[PDB]
């Protein structure tokens, strides 16, 4: 079966570089390439799944169209110290109130964490929210990136 699952996160946060992960490309790959889809397998348990990530670019709000998905995949830097405040106001504003999983993903995890600009740490607000712990991610890997969030993702989209 196919599952789709929302990309979410402010501009330059790493979204671009998720999708590319689900396609098996690191960082060094990607930057040498000139969608905002992106499917690929994905196996859970034993059985053949397919991801399809939907790339949602940064805006003031999303349309009926942008939200509905299988499982929202909320991305923010843990470089950029306002980029958690975005994934926070989204999540209220359009899906906690709409029974469908999420799952933050602390993206450019190679990178130096910095405090985020939100009044609620991502950790304690996915606690708060019932949410899984926030996932460390890169795609600045020496081989193809981790598929581990993929896996999750993927498992949480198959919830009825
Ligand atoms: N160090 C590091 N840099 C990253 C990573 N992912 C993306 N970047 C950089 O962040 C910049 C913008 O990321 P991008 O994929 O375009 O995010 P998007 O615009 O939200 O889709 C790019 O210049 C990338 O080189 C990562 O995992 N590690
Ligand atoms: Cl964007």
């Amino acid at each position: 079966n196919v599952f789709r699952c929302n990309v979410i996160g402010v501009k330059n946060c790493g979204k671009s570089g998720v999708l590319q992960a689900l396609l098996g490309r690191n960082l060094m790959r990607q930057k040498k390439i000139r969608s905002y889809y992106a499917i690929n397998t994905v196996y859970v348990y034993g059985q053949e799944k397919y991801l399809l990530l939907h790339d949602i670019s940064e805006s003031e709000f999303l349309t009926e169209a942008e939200i509905i998905c299988d499982v929202v995949c909320l991305v923010y830097d843990v470089s950029n110290p306002k980029s958690f405040e975005y994934c926070a106001r989204i999540f209220k504003q359009h899906f906690m109130d709409s029974r469908i999983p999420c799952l933050i993903v602390a993206a450019k995890s190679d990178l130096h964490e910095v405090k985020q600009e939100y009044s609620i740490s991502p950790t304690d607000f996915c606690r708060k929210h019932k949410m899984p712990p926030p996932q460390a991610f890169t795609c600045n890997t020496a081989d193809a990136p981790s598929k581990d969030i993929f896996v999750k993702l993927t498992t949480m989209a198959m919830y009825p």
